[PDB]
């Protein structure tokens, strides 16, 4: 797949359209998210596309090389930590992100699996306890979706 | 992946829990799908998983070897053709289906792609109009979710 697509939903407010493209040799993505409360929410991808259970069902971060949570510009991070979105006063932020671990295609690949976004801020793994290491201390699991094939 | 799952959602009643495991060149499907009306229904991979729109931007039939509609036991069959589900008089259509056209990798793998349950009967491609040809006339969508990888 070049171009991939994901409807964020969940039960309150959060919603959202998020677009991933293979642009060259990296992945780039972009988007909206409304309903939010102002400020930074972590938005990572998780490892299963599984909403029976809602988002919890999307298990922890996806991980394939086996490493701790961190920020996206960090060489220990998981590959699914994409960071943090910052939403405006209106509940509105803005997705441009361009990732060079995830994939739309291979082992690296995110098509299937479940795009999240957080209640609180992700700390990029600087929180100093055992839980900033695994989640980055961002919470509730607000919206999610599973990334499928675009046209 | 080895394990799949989708959750299929519309506007309407209709909702179920599909699940697919890949056993020696087959895959499994299995599940329930409940508020249904009594009867047959067609049951579909579609191309593309892509919710934006609901279940009409799931896109045509999964085709990628340009043939027309057709039952599961049809050489001339489209590869997300997985013929009919039947609901019970309490609206519950018990889901048990083997094929060897669809995949969880590779060329044909439908992760990432959408699984629609249809309102009307899907006639295998042996309707005698046009319409038979392309979609079996099992009208309108019903209900789709998104392909997931599962645990
Ligand atoms: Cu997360
Ligand atoms: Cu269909
Ligand atoms: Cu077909
Ligand atoms: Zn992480």
């Amino acid at each position: 797949a070049t171009s991939a697509v994901c409807v964020l939903s969940g039960d309150g407010p959060v919603q959202g359209t998020i677009h991933f493209e293979a642009s060259g040799d990296t992945v780039v993505v972009t988007g909206s998210i409304t309903g939010l409360t102002e400020g930074d929410h972590g938005f990572h991808v998780h490892q299963f596309g599984d909403n029976t259970q809602g988002c919890t069902s999307a298990g922890p971060h996806f991980n394939p090389l086996s490493k701790k949570h961190g920020g996206p510009s960090d060489d220990e991070r998981h590959v699914g930590d994409l960071g943090n979105v910052t939403a405006d006063k209106n509940g509105v932020a803005i997705v441009d992100i361009v990732d060079p671990l995830i994939s739309l295609s291979g082992e690296y690949s995110i098509i299937g699996r479940t795009m999240v976004v957080h209640e609180k801020p992700d700390d990029l793994g600087r929180g100093g306890n055992e839980e900033s290491t695994s989640t980055g201390n961002a919470g509730s699991r607000l919206a999610c979706g599973v990334i499928g094939i675009a046209s």
